[PDB]
């Protein structure tokens, strides 16, 4: 229902958008430097540089070429989790993880991991850690 929104914002009803309109749309979400970030995207979008765009451009603008941002961050953790496991299985336990974290003393993590389990076994995996992060 993207086009629905894109059109919605387009109170004008021309079927086309602009840089200010888009900025607003994105703004509706957050304001973490969307003006700049956008300006970058938009610019890259506006091939002709008419200063405006259309639904199509907006559709692709949304981000469907490499929808990534969080996962990328999940990779880091994942790796780490893999680093910890120097056995060669791809799974960790509350006791093991707690033993490794103990070094830090963030027992909390132990509590969070214990609560994360849910199942009630006393073990966890990488896929579970990721899915849980999502």
């Amino acid at each position: 229902m993207a086009e629905a929104l894109f059109k919605e914002i387009d109170v004008n009803g021309d079927g086309a958008v602009s840089y200010e309109e888009v900025k607003a749309f994105v703004s509706k979400k957050r304001a973490i430097k969307n003006e700049q970030l956008l300006q970058l995207i938009f610019k890259s979008i506006d091939a002709d540089g008419n200063g405006e765009i259309d639904q199509n451009e907006f559709a692709k603008f949304y981000g469907s070429i490499q929808g990534q941002d969080l996962s990328d961050d999940k990779i880091g953790l994942k790796v780490l989790y893999k680093l910890m496991d120097v056995d060669g299985d791809g799974k960790l336990t509350k006791e093991e993880v707690t033993s490794f974290f103990k070094k830090h003393g963030i027992e909390k993590v132990a509590e969070q991991v214990m609560k994360a389990d849910a199942n009630g076994d006393g073990y966890i995996t990488l896929e579970e850690f990721l899915e849980f992060s999502l």
